[PDB]
């Protein structure tokens, strides 16, 4: 239940299911099963549609019932990931060889980042750091979520730090996951940007990130003060969904009262002249609204 009623001039422009056009300052809307914003009589709020990719609102558009679709979005295979680590320059070179994901004294640090394939399966990617000599650290990776994956015997990259402990080379490497339940692997660039070798400390992962996700439910929608309607999604992205139109008449005294505070245009009032809040004839909405799904 949204509330964007108008203490100002301007009317919202509504249509009934037959396309007849009505006007009201009442701003109480519910999102119905048809994915329209409707008043208590079931009339549909109208505005300019969004078109293109990315979707945008054009100046040339016919007002139409606002929709807030409601259709899902696909999954998203990971193509980037990052891990920022602080490594201890005083760490020992492990004496236990060879490196093995199962021998905890064969490496200096282990971290994890969960990535996704196109089907949305999670792959828990384990990342192991093995100090090889002064200022150099071999990095092994392994998809812990794939039982058929070969154990890592060769490093995916080697981090080299300069005398000041700043990352000098080896900080970017393409990784391919294993496969899960017959689905194709993810292939992503793994970045160690902003990783450093401290003069003294304990090996510690400060941050990880990646850009994939599972077909997953999302979050909120809002009406901005220019009447643009935007959806907010759980992938940290947004989509414009429409833009509410306002109407003005040459003679408001001529409008036919329909009861409640709803009105119809007449010969006496003149035709509705349309625009948007915050432009031309119309000032901004007093605030807008924000609603969780």
């Amino acid at each position: 239940g949204l509330d964007v009623a108008i203490s100002q001039n301007g009317f919202f422009r509504l249509v009934d299911s037959n396309g007849s056009v009505f006007y009201s300052r009442n701003g109480q809307f519910k999102l119905d099963e048809n994915r329209n914003l409707v008043n208590m009589q079931g009339m549909q709020l109208t505005g300019y549609p969004a078109t293109g990719t990315p979707p945008t609102i054009q100046q040339g558009a016919n007002p139409a019932p606002i929709t807030i679709p409601n259709t899902l979005m696909a999954a998203k295979s990971t193509t980037t990931a990052s891990m920022q680590i602080n490594l201890n320059s005083t760490d020992p070179v492990p004496s236990k060889t060879p490196f093995s994901v199962s021998d905890a004294d064969s490496y200096n640090k282990k971290g994890t980042v969960t990535v996704y394939d196109s089907q949305g399966n999670a792959h828990d990617m384990n990342v192991y750091f093995v100090k090889t000599k002064d200022n150099e650290w071999a990095v092994y990776t392994h998809d812990s979520s794939d039982p058929a994956a070969t154990a890592p015997t060769t490093a995916s990259t080697t981090l080299k730090f300069n005398e000041n402990g700043i990352l000098e080379s080896g900080g970017t490497v393409n990784i391919t996951t294993g496969t899960i339940n017959g689905a194709t692997a993810a292939t992503f660039s793994l970045s160690f940007l902003n990783s450093m070798q401290q003069n003294t400390g304990a090996n510690n992962i400060v941050a990880t990130n990646q850009n994939g996700y599972k077909p997953g439910d999302l979050v909120s929608y809002q009406i901005n003060n220019d009447g643009t309607v935007v959806g907010n999604y759980s992938n940290e992205q947004e989509q414009v969904l429409g833009q509410i139109v306002l109407a003005n008449f040459a003679n408001n005294e001529g409008l036919a009262s329909q009861g409640d505070n709803v009105w119809a245009a007449t010969q006496a009032s003149g035709v509705a002249l349309l625009g948007t809040a915050g432009s031309g004839n119309f000032g901004k909405l007093t605030n807008g609204a924000l609603e969780a799904s």
